[PDB]
């Protein structure tokens, strides 16, 4: 096998560029061009030949449950041998990550832009006809809610032709041409979308803050958190408009609220939602993880005011780990050691405080520490 390495475009989808290589090649079809490339991958005696993919709603790593390291092994060895001209194959392809968004979401990555795996689209991914008649290709960020409408042509993503039967591009084409009435499909305007679509494909999109992508969507999955329903695109921009003091409002709501329903008073329960849901979105980089790096600036600065309201919330040796990212036994040397004065890991030996100026002491990284917010 010898293959025609088709035009290059570094946001296409990793199906769009296997149905293109299979266009360009002659090939009936991207499913008899995925049969022939296993059967190559046999021929070539390929390690994971017998389990590389045949239906393209499956070719990504992150659909492969035990295979995936067999997989991307595949996906490098037909870049760098069955081609002219070596593509980027692996830079399109979506795998899992071991990351997660706070409080419990994993995640997938996609060349170096990290999404919660809340946002990966399950079923039937939308598409822009205009965008698929136009390039000839799709984009990977249909693949993710959030982007609902397309931020170069500001329409709505379309899920369903006309006649009800449902157009999936990785099945039914790049052209944009619905399957069973053979018409091409058409559309159906909220400013609010389309500013969230054009800044989570990384272009500047005032209220919106400049934030790496991982953070974006990062921000995308708080805000659906905060809210608890899907993710509310008017809202959400209401929310950026009147930043800092629309998060300064949520916080001081939060904390009047638990104190109106006192040696006793945990973090979680003036502050749990808030802060336990902040930590990783997906990292402590406090740079770019605002919300964390919001809430700690205001805690530091409220801190000893009211005879220490801040400062003496009791805390778990378990919660500590998640606000310090250090390990459950070095919580426990650290109490011999007599570094941490308060083993039992649910017991709410801790105050806030030391945990807070333990992180100053010890466990500021390059990305997790306070001058970010100072
Ligand atoms: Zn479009
Ligand atoms: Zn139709």
């Amino acid at each position: 096998m010898f293959l025609q390495r088709p035009k290059p475009y570094s946001d296409e989808s990793l199906e769009s560029f296997f149905i293109r290589v299979a266009n360009k090649n002659g090939y009936g079809d991207v499913h008899r061009f995925l049969e022939a490339t296993k059967r190559f991958l046999q021929d070539i005696d390929h390690n994971g030949y017998q389990t590389f993919p045949t239906d393209i709603t499956r070719i990504n790593p992150y659909s492969a449950k035990n295979s995936s390291s067999a997989r991307t092994a595949s996906f490098l060895k037909l870049a760098q041998l069955t081609f002219n001209e070596p593509p980027e194959l692996l830079g399109l392809a979506i795998n899992r990550t071991n990351m997660k968004y706070s409080p419990s979401t994993s995640a997938v990555v996609r060349g170096a832009e990290v999404f919660p795996r809340s946002l990966l689209r399950t079923h039937s991914i939308p598409c822009c006809p205009l965008c698929l008649r136009e390039n000839g290709y799709a984009s990977y960020l249909w693949h993710f809610q959030g982007y609902e409408y397309c931020h170069s042509h500001n329409v709505p993503l379309i899920t369903t032709c006309s006649c009800g039967k449902e157009f999936d591009y990785r099945v039914s084409g790049l052209k944009g041409i619905c399957c069973k009435c053979k018409e091409p499909i058409t559309l159906t305007g909220h400013e609010a979308a389309c500013t969230v679509s054009n800044w989570l494909a990384g272009h500047e999109s005032k209220p919106l803050p400049n934030l790496p992508k991982s953070y974006r969507w990062g921000l995308v999955h708080w805000w659906m958190g905060i809210k608890d329903s899907e993710f509310d695109h008017f809202s959400f921009v209401q929310f950026f408009s009147n930043w800092p003091r629309s998060f300064h409002s949520i916080i001081e709501d939060e904390v009047e609220f638990n104190l109106e329903h006192t040696s006793e008073l945990r973090l979680k329960d003036l502050l749990g939602r808030l802060f336990f849901g902040s930590i990783r979105l997906p990292e402590r980089n406090l740079q770019h993880n605002i919300i964390l790096g919001e809430l700690l600036c205001y805690l530091e600065n409220r801190l000893w005011q009211d005879k220490g309201l801040i400062a003496n919330l009791k805390m778990n040796a378990l919660e500590a780990t998640v606000m310090l990212n250090c390990s459950l036994d070095q919580i426990a040397s650290m109490v011999e050691q007599r570094i941490l004065k308060p083993l039992d890991v649910t017991d709410y030996l801790f105050h806030f405080g030391d945990i807070f100026c333990l992180w100053l002491a010890e466990f500021q990284s390059d990305e997790f520490n306070r001058s970010f917010y100072v």
